[PDB]
């Protein structure tokens, strides 16, 4: 019965089977609650919508994510989703086969531990394993050496691996991610009278940025040219047919990844976060890391993110260092892909945590890391 | 013994049984009082006529409605009618079975509360329920999503429902209704020497408008073409054989629904009342509301009301929004039909307020709303 | 050559010049036709008497009013009168100067239109204007805010004006007027054997009521005290010296204005007609209207009409509202006075409809209303 | 000639001179248009009333605000007002001296830009400056550190300032404001049969809430005690002397500020809006912000708003944090007061935008922000 | 006018006068820059805060150290501090008297040279001298023989002195110091959801470790006992009242000094660094060094650092060697104390480098070392 791979991340959940080349089910990790009145209850109707069903009824629901900044903040809702994923969407009964879950590095221990508990107690998972998202992304590329820049709506992080050996001590992690980009866009659009405020509207704004936003190659020049009407300006058609003129914001929003101060984020831009994480490692390694900068995660789907990353990291490094950014198609699936690969590996099977094994050992087992 | 459905609205009362496809008894909610002399009393004769009996003797009675603008202004008379409805007209003894009553949203609480009191104290109703007229209208259509424009002689109102979930916060209500249309017609006909002034005459005028009036598709053009004698002009034959030439008024009266200022009504025309009520709701919903504009209530029987509504709402909305007005046959029965349907529902039975239940709880129970 | 002001109302015609403080000619709008035999024709003699000449020969003429309920019912006769007014009585040739005519609001359009036609075609009027009687009455008072209760033998009506701005939408009009009072008096006097039946006799009865009738302050008490012989009873001396004892009728006739049902008039008494017309207007206005109740028109010459009006309107209104009825001397001339004033205004001259202007434009021009 | 300070906000305009301790002229930013008929035009009379003159004639005008939600929606009308303010009401000729204008943060750029344009092109303003309302409010208090909760009928917003340094990144803004409170009150009063619907009536309702409404300290308990007749109930005397019994609504209306869902406002109550805005800022700052919660703006004149705010914010914060709400007298003038102070500052003079300076630079200059 | 002693180290600057028993001024060598917005400039306000003033305004500043790992990385900022130290904080004018500066051994020559330059060119220092921190520490103890383990937030180093004669050839130096401990603590606290990321927050974390951290005597046993809730766990109260539960980390952070690999530091723990530095020296000396292990510097304020150091160094050495660690009170002032002593010595005066002397000789003079 093989095994199930579930990219239970923030934003979207991507699930499919070990051995598949792509997730079979992709949908938002969103729980929607009937906003007006109470619910109905007596006439059924529903007091809870999940993912794409929440999207169908979006406008009458208060939308909540259970995961924020890579952390399961609302366990009740997350549990509800998990059920709705493989149990309802994939037509899978827990006990049929074991499953792979993921998380971003440097989470609170409790995040992983409680997640595990649920898999074994709420569900009948017959063996489970948790892996670092960035690591999986590298597996998807097939490389054994490089920097993984994994950036979603939850978190942005850098993992450094060299010839199969990870370097724990230099892993970087930022709260700065897609939701901050989204929130910033909601804010910045008030400059032109386009006030989005509800959770439902927030999702529209996300739709906008995923279609129109791009990374300024040279922000200064883009701002200069933005003083003149041009191809910069786009007309976004809303759900109710009214249209929005997007100007400078089309690139100013992505800009925040390189100038975090825009949103109050007292930090370094991702080009420096990356640079510095490389600087933290031995000089004997750095040369290779430079030429294997694997970029993945949905925020890296912005057009030009690779081009400008290349530009700025090149500027920071010595001119004699050759830098190469890897940015394949399907970056949005990279982690999941890695998972499919991982689970299909013969050797890997020894890493499974059997429910019984867990029951015998207890919580702490989920942090073991041999490979 | 099933249950009784009673559309106890202003204007007309339409009663029949739960499970019927149409009301069995339809008649005016009018109380007539012998105008000349006193009454008779000693020789019987009668000091009160109701509905169709008042119509028979119309010309010697002062006619009063007990309900005005959806509010039971004269309880004595309304009580008298209720008796005369099911007790006399339908041949029903209260206690045989429970009954469904209706009202327009945003009434004074006392309207519902006192009505309830009477059902349980004056009559022996063994369980009673009150429903919003617009909601019922939507049930009659069978849709779960849309705008209900319910307009009678009492009030005009807009209710927005989405996929089974009502949106309380955006319900609109106007005093502007059929009696204002009627009163205006009485007034406007003095332009041609046709002065109607009594309550009895008022009813004639109502008869006129229900036969000849129509909604101008393009009011301006109709006024222009009205400068020439044509098919516009009609000869109405009065009760005593004298005839009336109706001109421009044939459409100028319905015009007031779109230009309320004609009667001093500082408001927005119903095309804007509708438009705005949609604007009040989330952009994620508006698209669907546009395509499910359910129009019902007797004033919507004017020929062309749908055509022009379509025209003007289309003009207000974006050209990319598809708008569809639903305007079935039997719009005049829609609310009652919905009631028959509602009462026939198995689930619905839990909503009944048992007389005992009321007696135990008290007044406030009539505003509970779970479903 | 200034201009001519003509209060061409029902009952009496009052004409004088713009700038005069009172009409120069006042006489009945009555056409009398030799009742017995034919006429004479061959020996001249006359087949038509008008106004005061008809009064001279009253007893051998059938008297007809051309205007009834404010409407020119008999154009032939009205035309004849108009000639006899300014042409014969005032010694004026049409073309010397323009003229102001009046009418009660809510007349049939044709009333005004045909009147206009005659002024320009039968006569040589070099510019003409028609004004609402009530409006003019307010001008005579000099106020810019108030209720005008204008009541003659033709009609009774209420006009509401606020700070120079009329409120069309709340104008009230009743058929109930002086001729109904007169007719009722003719009828009620048969109780004591004083049967008046001819048109000539009708005029006597009018003379009676204009001398003896008064408004009961408290009708109930007056009826009670009327059971005892007192100052109530008066001896009216007829044209032939016989005398009439008037009792209760002396106030019971005016009573009908407050209890219209007495004459079959299914309506509200004038105290409620007034009250309600105020209720029809915005709460922000009503307070002022209460304190500016301008009463005018000949029927308001009954002693006590103001006192009782005050009483009953006060009762209807809230005790905190201050009510003041204006009832100057010369109420019988108020409309005409207003006309004199109006015509003397510099600004007003732009309102004249030049004969040529009319000829060019046509009928419809008489309903323009800019000021 | 000093300078002019003009709190050109929504609702009311408060103008006075730099150095004054209070505005000299305070009046509604309302434009009224003769509702019935047309206007008059030819006889003058007026086709436009502003502020207190519109209040005088309130009942015959359609009242419009030009500013809605802090945005000048109707420039024609706003221009008209500006003229009527200092030009007519204060007896000031533009060019005599420079002026200070204000606006709520996060407005559309065009709001400020167009406003500027008018000051320099329509008027002869010799130097102008625009400031954030909340900032000015803090200046009025004299503090350099704190939270400014500025809430009017337009918008509600939170600004955080620390030791003279603003924190742009954590400014909050809500549409939820006084007009929503007012509109809600209009609606909620239909429960007791007090239907207010016109723009004129809306102003009455505002008058009601400004006199009777208060903030429930414990809403639940107030609702419980509201089941019994008590001091809760008040008799409001309307403009026409009729009285209104206000019950639960007297506090249920203010309740919406803490439970926005009441009006469909999918948001957080102002106690959480405030709390969260503090949470958005560094832990090293939060302690001070807690003890300097400066509340201002006219909606904060509701009795008990401070008491309950204190209660709920205290509950949300840790028990060890000391919280202090500043709520001086003259909260309604706070912004203007700050303006007077600001303009009187020597240093501040460098911030003026000279008309010439603007003409040379152009639009963008109005968003400069050095201090 | 005596002389000034300035422990211009990383972390804190401790200044006082030659002859004093303790520094008069102690404050952080931190420069803070207004993080949000720009600054203010025009209204003054300040664009730079130093030490305790930066602490006052901590939360709105980006905090930077100018010294890192014992090296003045940012000269601009360090210069600024020096001014703010004696010039502003101590109320001293440079030229009043000569001054003693310090540094950690094995710095880049330029560190000392540039520092000197500034003292003579930026300031008017009339003679200056630079001494090795460890040497001074030994002077403070009063011993002439021993190992000085001087460990601050900048660097950790070992100096060996025997009977007044230093042994240059065996001086050890590590980057591993207090900031690594601090940074590690920031990281390790994410295990329990306590994410500190800003420079301001970093300072809080430092405050935490300086209050709660201690050195595990037996790390293994502490980890074992840490599996059970006990006295290990502490509740730290943050600046905003929220509390933090510190567990294992309370000793795991100090552990890194003995197992540097925890932070990627491929080195030997300080117990072996010390041991080995002794091994590097002649067997005829080692015996004495063992009995005079002078520990100083702020990181040695962790409770138990002496106890465990004793334990582990004893284990490494032969059982017959007597080992004694000196760990007086005021270890945090040791270097400065030594400086006060040094400057007060008569003989020592010959070591001063006169400004003129420097000007004549040039840069190289600062590395002379006779005594
Ligand atoms: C409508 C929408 C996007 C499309 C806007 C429309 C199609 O285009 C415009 O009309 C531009 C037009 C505009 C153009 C030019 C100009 O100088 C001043 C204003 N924007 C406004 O007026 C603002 C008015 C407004 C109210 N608070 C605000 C807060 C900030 C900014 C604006 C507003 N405005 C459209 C909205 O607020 C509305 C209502 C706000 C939602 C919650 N209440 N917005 C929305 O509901 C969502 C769907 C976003
Ligand atoms: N076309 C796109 N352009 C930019 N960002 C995108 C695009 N599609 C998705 N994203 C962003 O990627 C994130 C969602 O996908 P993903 O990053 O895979 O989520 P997660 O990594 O949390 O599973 C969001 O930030 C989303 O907006
Ligand atoms: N043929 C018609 N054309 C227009 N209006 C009609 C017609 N028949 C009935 N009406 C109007 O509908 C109202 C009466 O029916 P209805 O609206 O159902 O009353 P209610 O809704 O109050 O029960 C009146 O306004 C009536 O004039
Ligand atoms: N003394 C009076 N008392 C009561 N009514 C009078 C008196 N004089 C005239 N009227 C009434 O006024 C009307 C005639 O004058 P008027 O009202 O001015 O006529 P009109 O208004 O039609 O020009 C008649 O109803 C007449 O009886
Ligand atoms: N006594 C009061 N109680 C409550 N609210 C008030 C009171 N007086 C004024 N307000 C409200 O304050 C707003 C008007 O004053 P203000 O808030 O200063 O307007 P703005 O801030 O837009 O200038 C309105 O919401 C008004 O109802
Ligand atoms: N109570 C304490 N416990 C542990 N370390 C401390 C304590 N107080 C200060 N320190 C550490 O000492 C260093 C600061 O003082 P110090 O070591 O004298 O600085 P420096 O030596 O650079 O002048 C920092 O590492 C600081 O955290
Ligand atoms: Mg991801
Ligand atoms: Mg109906
Ligand atoms: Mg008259
Ligand atoms: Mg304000
Ligand atoms: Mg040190």
């Amino acid at each position: 019965t093989t095994a199930l791979v579930c990219d239970n991340g923030s934003g979207l959940v991507k699930a499919g089977f070990a051995g598949d080349d792509a997730p079979r089910a992709v949908f938002p990790s969103i729980v929607g609650r009937p906003r007006h009145q109470g619910v109905m209850v007596g006439m059924g109707q529903k007091d809870s919508y999940v993912g794409d069903e929440a999207q169908s009824k979006r406008g009458i629901l208060t939308l909540k994510y259970p995961i924020e900044h890579g952390i399961i903040t609302n366990w009740d809702d997350m549990e509800k989703i998990w059920h709705h994923t493989f149990y309802n969407e994939l037509r899978v009964a827990p006990e049929e086969h074991p499953t792979l879950l993921t998380e971003a590095p440097l989470n609170p221990k409790a995040n992983r531990e409680k997640m595990t508990q649920i898999m074994f107690e709420t569900f009948n998972v017959p063996a489970m394993y948790v892996a670092i998202q960035a690591v999986l992304s590298l597996y998807a590329s097939g490389r054994t050496t490089g920097i993984v820049l994994d950036s979603g709506d939850g978190v942005t992080h850098n993992v450094p691996i060299y010839e199969g050996y990870a370097l724990p001590h230099a892993i970087m992690r930022l709260d700065l991610a897609g939701r901050d980009l989204t929130d910033y866009l909601m804010k910045i659009l008030t400059e032109r009278g386009y006030s989005f405020v509800t959770t439902a509207e927030r999702e529209i704004v996300r739709d906008i940025k995923e279609k129109l936003c791009y990374v300024a190659l040279d922000f200064e020049n883009e701002m200069a040219t933005a003083a003149s009407s041009s191809s910069l300006e786009k007309s976004y058609e809303l759900p109710d047919g009214q249209v929005i003129t997007i100007g400078n914001e089309r690139f100013r929003c992505p800009e925040t990844l390189f100038q975090p101060s825009f949103i109050g984020m007292e930090s370094a831009g991702i080009h420096e976060t990356t640079y510095n994480s490389i600087m933290k490692c031995d000089i004997d390694i750095r040369k290779d890391l430079y030429a294997n900068n694997v970029m993945s995660g949905g925020t890296t789907m912005y057009p030009g993110i690779a081009d400008r990353m290349q530009k700025e990291i090149t500027a920071l490094a010595p001119s004699t260092m050759k830098i190469k950014i890897i940015a394949p198609p399907e970056r949005k699936y990279s982690v999941w892909i890695g998972g499919s690969i991982l689970a299909s590996l013969s050797t890997f099977q020894q890493m499974w945590i059997t429910k019984q094994e867990y029951d015998e050992a207890g919580p702490s087992i989920v942090h073991r890391k041999c490979f």
